[PDB]
């Protein structure tokens, strides 16, 4: 209740002092209430605390909350990698033009979704993963004090709820894997429409993922620090080749697709490939 005083009185500064609109955002340098500004400022400026009636200290105790239950002890599935997930889908929806294809419950259901499709991770070392995530999800959501989606109707309510939990589980890899030669077929012969309710499910479904690794698109001193958090939660409890397997197997085809639908989001492919060289490069020593 500490924390709570300082963050909601502070004025949370513009989108653009906190560069939270670059595909190439890092957050090392911030704190943890730093972090805590920045997650208001995505609300703000993606219009969520105007059109759904936010009151402030809701949002404050909503954030601090999903921070909470995320564990400091866990090398990389942690808030920092909820707080960037958000990031990217923040930076994806300005600075990648793709606010204007969605409507405001899939916004909002979106950035909830990517903050907590993580909560009480424990660490790859103990969908089931991702429905514990929700439920996590779910009850910070209706935590007295937390009731972010108080201003909602009632099926305004349902509508989100079902967005939040079929986003927060298109972070399963393995999921992302099953339905992205739908996405890729789609895209492959101009038969991508949005308009077409399923094909909307799927595109949420595929940024939610595209957010969820996103760290292998940032600049290469970045990516290598991340991927170094990556490493001390997979055997503390070679790289190079693993990294390049990884960015050809899943993220290439993935930022190749989302770069076509919105030619924005192109930083995010370029990124990818700017660390598969320098990984490839790695590799043959
Ligand atoms: C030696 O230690 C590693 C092992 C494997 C890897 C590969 C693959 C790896 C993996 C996963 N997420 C990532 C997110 C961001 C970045 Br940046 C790299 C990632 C990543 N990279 C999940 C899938 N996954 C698996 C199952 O092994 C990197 C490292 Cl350091
Ligand atoms: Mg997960
Ligand atoms: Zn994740």
């Amino acid at each position: 209740t500490r924390e709570l005083q300082s963050l909601a009185a502070a004025v949370v500064p513009s989108a653009q002092t906190l560069k939270i609109t670059d595909f190439s955002f890092s957050d090392f340098e911030l704190s943890d209430l730093e972090t805590a500004l920045c997650t208001i400022r995505m609300f703000t400026d993606l219009n969520l605390v105007q059109n759904f009636q936010m009151k402030h200290e809701v949002l404050c105790r909503w954030i601090l909350s999903v921070k909470k239950n995320y564990r400091k002890n866990v090398a990389y599935h942690n808030w920092r990698h909820a707080f960037n997930t958000a990031q990217c889908m923040f930076a994806a929806l300005k600075a990648g033009k793709i606010q204007n294809k969605l409507t405001d419950l899939e916004i909002l259901a979106l950035l909830i979704a990517a903050l907590s499709h993580d909560l009480d991770h424990r660490g790859v070392n103990n969908s089931i993963m991702e429905h514990h995530h929700f439920d996590q999800c779910l009850m910070i959501l209706n935590s007295p004090g937390n009731q972010i989606l108080s201003g909602l109707s009632i099926e305004e309510y349902k509508t989100t709820l079902k967005i939040i939990k079929q986003a927060i589980l298109a972070t399963d890899l393995a999921l992302y894997i099953k339905r992205r030669g739908e996405f890729f077929e789609l895209i492959r012969k101009n038969q991508f429409n949005l308009e077409d309710p399923h094909q909307k499910e799927l595109f949420l479904a595929m940024l939610m993922t595209a957010c969820d690794l996103s760290a292998i698109t940032k600049p290469w001193p970045i990516q290598q620090r991340i991927a170094e958090l990556v490493a001390t939660e997979f055997f503390d409890q070679k790289i190079p080749s693993m990294q390049v397997g990884f960015i050809d197997a899943i993220c290439l085809q993935l930022y190749e697709a989302l770069t076509h639908v919105s030619e924005d989001c192109f930083p995010l492919l370029d990124g990818c490939r700017k660390n598969r060289q320098k990984w490839q490069a790695l590799a043959e020593q």
